[PDB]
């Protein structure tokens, strides 16, 4: 039994199937009454709603799925027509995500790929049938958001108007990423300030004698 699995559980026992608003509480209920996890969470949710209301993509691509709260997230808002890929590194994390969808009822809209996502972006032309995207939202491994943007870019994913939306890049912080896309002249940023909330988690402090100088 992981935590990951007591998420699930307790949507399965509290939310209303078919319901995704009603997936979204549970998750984020969970997640900071009883017991703390990784969330994007309904602050930041909010912001990615308001990005795709804005610019209403239709192929997105999301790295790192975790337990699929993103994934119901956004694809409870995309368009008939619309398609959401997400990877997902961990195969258990892939098993829950497939569930969250099944009972958002939001499986037809999103296709989930098991692997890293430097293997799976440069099959996505060949293999997934993939021009260029619309939207990528990056919550995955947070050194990987540098190199994986400029994959991205390399293999011919990215048209002028696609937007990347990028998670955490304060906490726990992905400086050379942001360094790069405000420097470069080829991204237009802006960055939407929130909150990271932690509750009952274990943590600690250092006691650090000095023996002097060497
Ligand atoms: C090279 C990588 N490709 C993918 C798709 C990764 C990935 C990361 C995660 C979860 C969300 C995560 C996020 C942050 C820290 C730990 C775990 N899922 N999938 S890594
Ligand atoms: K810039
Ligand atoms: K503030």
């Amino acid at each position: 039994d992981t935590k990951e699995q007591r998420i699930l559980r307790y949507v399965q026992q509290n939310a209303k199937p078919g319901d995704p608003q009603s997936v979204l509480e549970a998750i984020d209920t969970y997640c900071t009454q009883k017991e703390w996890a990784m969330n994007v969470g309904d602050a930041k949710g909010q912001i990615m709603d308001a990005v795709i209301r804005e610019y209403s993509p239709s192929l997105v691509l999301e790295l790192g799925a975790y337990c699929g709260y993103s994934a119901v997230r956004m694809a409870r808002l995309l368009q008939p027509g619309a398609r959401l890929l997400t990877m997902e590194i961990n195969p258990d994390c892939a098993a829950i995500t497939q569930q969250m969808l099944n009972f958002a009822g939001l499986q037809d809209k999103v296709t989930i790929l098991n692997g890293a996502s430097q293997d799976l972006i440069p099959q996505l032309k060949k293999k997934y049938d993939v021009d260029t995207l619309d939207m990528v939202f990056l919550d995955h491994w947070k050194d990987r958001y540098l190199p994986d943007t400029l994959l991205l870019e390399e293999c011919g994913l990215l048209r002028k108007g696609t937007v990347l939306l990028a998670d955490n890049v304060i906490v726990p912080g992905t400086p050379d990423f942001l360094a790069y896309v405000r420097g470069s002249s080829s991204f237009e940023c802006t960055h939407y300030s929130s909150y990271l909330e932690y509750m009952k988690v274990v943590d600690g402090l250092e006691k650090a004698i000095y023996q002097g100088p060497s």
